[PDB]
């Protein structure tokens, strides 16, 4: 049978990817950085403290149950695969439950939840808010190594939250082949809905994994694979050969297996890489793909089923965020998430833009885990 992380890392990877989709959609050509792992460790744990018809959906939704078996240990030696030094460029994980330290939990969950996750219930009194809130803000900021700081804006936590996950990504790996500083030049008015920018450009000539891809309705994209040091993870780039096609066209089919496809289909051929150097910080608001894809209990105040956690109040989840920063450049890339579903409070409206795009994967193609996924501008 399959490598059991392999399994795994499709399956989230699948799950992570389907939610995406729904993000891009939801505008027109919305530049967003994703991170499809991310989203879907904090649902797995969500799949605990969530009982009955609520965890079904996110089951269904999900394609497994970590209570399943082998999957709780299979999900760990993927992240100990991740993390390894042997992968030369280094990414980072870790998960985390804060719970209000006098909600009446059920017996057996906190018991159950260490010997999946390995890992306790952090107690917190979300009373006293803004200590509270520094707890959380400050457990990101570490994992994120500096990264994402202030995950949580002052109307985020409140004396009424009672639960909180969250999972930190860290991501900081080096090109194989380096884009020269020679090739970095500006480009002018990047057509910004708007006015006129000054687009840093980086270039360089050298053997690229490459294929062409033509989506159902006869468009053609050109995906190329550009290495990180290590070998072991890659950033997948995808633009469309002509202008006039819709990026939406590819994403709309765009799935974990056709990522695997494409890696299947290259072959080192000569080209010349022009990419933009950028940095880009986005906070997306998974409410609506979550429902989307059928999750919609969780969010009714009256029907989220949460009696696998207490059953001494009723709650249902007020937000569902993921915040996103990554930078792009000659030498490499640097990456970071921050997932989080929260228990009552409220967030301050989701950051929307928009620009011709194309699409990158960040993927470790050892497991098939991608870890990250963006719509950019394209000059």
């Amino acid at each position: 049978v399959h490598h059991p992380p392999s399994y795994v890392a499709h399956l989230a990877s699948d799950f992570g990817v389907r939610v995406f989709q729904q993000v891009a959609q939801a505008s027109k050509d919305r530049n967003v950085v994703f991170s499809p792992y991310g989203v879907a460790s904090v649902l797995a744990m969500l799949q605990l403290t969530t009982g009955g018809e609520t965890q079904q959906q996110i089951q269904a939704a999900m394609g497994f149950k970590i209570d399943d078996k082998g999957m709780a240990p299979a999900l760990r030696h993927l992240y100990k695969e991740l993390m390894g030094p042997w992968n030369k460029d280094e990414i980072s994980t870790t998960d985390a439950i804060f719970v209000q330290r006098d909600l009446k939990l059920v017996q057996g969950f906190m018991p159950h939840f260490f010997r999946l996750f390995r890992s306790t219930v952090k107690q917190v009194d979300f009373s006293e808010v803004e200590r509270a809130r520094f707890i959380i803000n400050d457990w990101v900021k570490t994992h994120t190594k500096g990264m994402i700081s202030n995950l949580l804006g002052k109307g985020a936590v409140d004396q009424l939250t009672r639960l909180v996950l969250v999972n930190a990504l860290y991501f900081n790996g080096q090109w194989k082949t380096p884009f020269p500083d020679s090739s970095t030049h500006r480009r002018l008015f990047h057509k910004s809905d708007g006015s006129t920018v000054s687009v840093p450009m980086m270039a360089q000539t050298n053997k690229f994994n490459y294929t062409e891809f033509t989506t159902p309705d006869g468009h053609y994209y050109d995906i190329l694979e550009l290495p990180y040091h290590g070998d072991t993870l890659s950033m997948f780039i995808a633009a469309p050969y002509e202008k006039e096609v819709p990026l939406s066209a590819l994403t709309n089919i765009l799935s974990a297996q056709l990522i695997s496809h494409w890696k299947g289909n290259m072959t080192r051929l000569p080209r010349l890489l022009v990419l933009p150097k950028f940095s880009l910080e986005t906070e997306v608001d998974l409410r609506k793909p979550l429902e989307n894809l059928g999750m919609t209990d969780m969010f009714r105040q009256f029907q989220a089923d949460f009696t696998s956690l207490s059953d001494q109040e009723p709650l249902h989840v007020a937000q569902a965020l993921q915040k996103v920063k990554i930078e792009v450049n000659e030498s490499g890339t640097v990456a970071s998430s921050s997932t989080a579903v929260i228990v009552s409070a409220r967030m301050a409206p989701e950051e929307i833009i928009m620009d011709r795009p194309f699409l990158f994967v960040v993927r470790h193609n050892p497991t098939g885990t991608v870890l990250f996924m963006g719509q950019v501008m394209e000059p």
